C-alpha cells in the first residue's frame, strides 16, 4: 500500500545511514559503475545482503542500476563524498538521541512546562547537552559549517561587506562564515562569539565567548545572525533582537540571514526545531514582526535560494 | 531538494508516530472534520504546536484541510482505529528497540557470526528478546493478529478447509487464524503451535507451545505455515520444512502462505527482515527450491493480494 511505507518512512532514512555512516557511499565516487562483487572482496561486505541493500537504494533513486552495476544517481553524488553536508545531516538525523527525542514529541504536545521532546528524553536543552556529549557537538557543528561554506558566495554577491571595519558574527560556531568571507574581503576586524568550552583561533577572526539572551558587545558597524531564531520561542527571539537594538547605534546595521517559510517547501524542519529547541521557522512577515517588536526596521530584503531551503536575507537598524 | 526530505522521511514516520500513539487520532472516527481549537480544549494540547504537525501531515496526505479544519483522508481513517493494523505498525516501527536495530544494520553487513542487527544491539535474537520484554511482544503479537484476520476470508474463498479433519497452525501466535476458520468451518480438531509461556485460550483451538526448530507433531492432515518463513535464513527455512517432512504422512498437506517478492512492490520489507532476523522476502521459484530440498512438492499454486503485500499460497506434500 502507500500507507505503509508512508508508516514505513524511517527504512528509507536507515537504508541511506548504513550507506554513508559505513563508508560504503564513498566507494561511489566520480558516478563510477561499481561491481559489488569487488566491492565485496575489498571492503568485506556481504555481497548477498548488499545487493539487497542496493537494489531498495535503487527503487529510492540514490543509486542507477545498469549491466548489474550500480552508480549514485547525479543528484546523490555527494553521498561519496564524507565532508559533504548531506552525509553530517545523515549522521545525526536517525542517530539514538533524535530518535529518542522523537520519541517524546507526541508527550511533548500535552505539557506547557517549556521543555523540547529533546530535554524530556535526555534532561538538558540541545545546546546545553552538546556541552557534554562530543559525538553531537562535532557533527552538528560540522553541519553548520558545510550549509555556512555553500551560503558564502551568495551572501558576498548580493551585500558589500568591504563598506564595512568591524564584523561580529552572533552564534557563528565554529566561524567557517566570517572565515571564507576574510578570504575575499582583507584588511578587516573579524570576531565569531558563541559558547565556546574550548577556543578555536583563526588568524584573522578574533573568537569571544558570550550568551546573546544576556548580552551583545556593542562597538560593531556589522552584526550577522545566521539560522539562530528558528532555535527559539517569539519571546526569546524578541530579547536577542532587544540585545542587538541596544548593542547597535544609527550607522550599525544587523544582516538576519535565516531559512524561511514558503507554502511550496516541505514543513518537515519546523516540526524538528520543535522536538529539539521549541523552536520554529517563519515567513518573512513573522521575522519582520519579531524585529519591529525589538525596535528595529528593515531596509533591505533579499532572498537566497541553497538547494535544501530558502532563505530571507533582511537588513535590520534601530528606530 | 528531494534529497535532503529523503534523507529527513524519518520525519513523516515521527510525525505519525506522535498522532497515533497520543491517542489524537481517536479523535478523527469516521473522517469528521476535527476542529483543532475544540480538541486543544477536550485533550489539553498545544493548539499552534499542534496545529504546526497538522499540517505536516496534510502535506503527507495523512490529513485532509477544508473550512481551517481536518479530517483524516480515505485511506488514513485506520488511524482513528486503535485496533487497526497500521496503529501497531507506526508503534513498533520506530520503538526504542527498532531504532537501535536500524543503527547496527550498517555494521552487522560487514560481520558474519550469524548475528542479526537486532541481536547485535540487545545481546539476543529478536524473538527470544520478546520473551524478556512485554511492549514488543504484545504489540508484535497484536499486528499479527490484525494482518492474519484481514487474509481469513481469502483463504476460505480459495481452499476447502472442510476435507480436513485435524489442523496445526505452526508459528500461528496468539492463533486468530484457526479461531475465525473454526467460526466458519466446524467439527475439526484446531491446534496452534508457537513458543509460549503462558498458552492462549480459545474453547475450540488446542495450543501448544512448542519450537518448529526441533520438531513438528504428526497426525494431522493439514499443516499451515503464514508469515514464518521470512524470519529465518534459506538454511534454517530447509530445516523447518524438514521437520514438516518428517512430520507429515502421504496424505498430510501442508500450506506455505507468506508475503512474496514481486518486483512492482517496495524493497522495504527485505530490509527490514535482514535487519530484525537476517531474514529476506523470497520469490515463488525460490520458497519451491527450499521446499524441494526439504523433500517436499507443489501439489497447487495460488496468488492472494493483501493492501500491504502480495501473497503466495503453495500446498506442500512429501515426495
Ligand atoms: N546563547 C548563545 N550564545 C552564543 N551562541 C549560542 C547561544 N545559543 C546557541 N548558540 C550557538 O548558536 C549556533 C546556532 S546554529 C547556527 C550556526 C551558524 N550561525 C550557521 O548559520 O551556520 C550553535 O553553534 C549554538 O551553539
Ligand atoms: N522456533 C519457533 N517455534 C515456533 N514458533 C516460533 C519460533 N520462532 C518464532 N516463532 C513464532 O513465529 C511467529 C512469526 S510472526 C507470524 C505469526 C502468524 N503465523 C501470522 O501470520 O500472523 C511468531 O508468533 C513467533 O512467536
Ligand atoms: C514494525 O516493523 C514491522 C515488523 C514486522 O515483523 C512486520 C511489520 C512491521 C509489518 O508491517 C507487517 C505487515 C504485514 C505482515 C507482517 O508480517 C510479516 C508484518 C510484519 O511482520
Ligand atoms: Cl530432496
Amino acid at each position: 500500500s502507500m500507507l505503509t511505507e508512508l508508516i514505513a518512512s524511517n527504512r528509507r532514512s536507515a537504508a541511506i545511514h548504513a550507506f554513508v555512516d559505513t563508508g560504503l557511499s564513498t566507494h561511489f565516487k566520480d558516478g563510477i559503475y561499481v561491481d559489488i562483487s569487488e566491492l565485496s572482496r575489498k571492503s568485506g561486505v556481504n555481497y548477498a545482503r548488499f545487493s539487497r541493500l542496493c537494489d531498495f537504494l535503487v527503487e529510492m533513486g540514490v543509486l542507477v542500476s545498469n549491466d548489474n552495476k550500480f552508480r549514485l544517481s547525479d543528484e546523490c553524488h555527494v553521498f561519496a563524498n564524507p565532508e559533504s553536508f548531506e552525509s553530517f545531516m545523515i549522521k545525526l538525523e536517525i542517530c539514538s538521541h533524535y530518535s529518542n527525542a522523537w520519541l517524546m514529541y507526541g508527550k511533548s504536545l500535552f505539557e506547557d512546562d517549556g521543555k523540547s521532546a529533546f530535554e524530556m528524553a535526555h534532561g538538558r536543552p540541545f545546546f546545553e547537552y552538546l556541552d557534554g556529549n562530543k559525538f553531537l557537538k562535532s557533527n552538528f557543528d560540522a553541519l553548520m559549517t558545510r550549509v555556512s561554506n555553500l551560503i558564502v558566495e551568495k551572501l558576498l554577491g548580493i551585500y558589500d561587506f568591504n563598506q564595512h571595519n568591524r564584523i561580529l558574527d552572533v552564534g557563528g560556531g565554529e566561524g567557517e562564515l566570517l572565515v571564507r568571507i576574510s578570504e575575499k574581503v582583507k584588511g578587516k576586524h573579524y570576531a565569531v562569539l558563541d559558547r565556546y568550552s574550548e577556543l578555536p583561533v583563526s588568524d584573522n577572526i578574533d573568537f569571544i565567548n558570550g550568551n546573546f539572551l544576556n548580552s551583545i558587545p556593542s562597538g560593531y558597524d556589522l552584526y550577522i545572525l545566521k539560522n539562530v531564531l528558528h532555535n527559539w520561542s517569539d519571546s526569546d527571539s524578541i530579547l536577542i533582537l532587544e540585545n542587538f537594538r541596544k548593542a547597535m547605534d544609527k550607522n550599525s546595521s544587523l544582516l538576519l540571514i535565516n531559512m524561511v517559510k514558503e507554502p511550496e517547501f516541505s514543513r518537515s524542519f519546523d516540526i524538528l526545531m520543535d522536538v529539539l529547541f521549541l523552536g520554529k521557522e517563519r515567513s518573512f512577515t513573522e521575522f519582520e514582526y519579531l524585529a519591529n517588536q525589538a525596535g528595529l526596521v528593515v531596509q533591505e530584503t533579499k532572498v537566497i535560494d541553497q538547494s535544501y531551503s530558502p532563505y530571507s536575507f533582511i537588513k535590520l537598524q534601530i528606530k
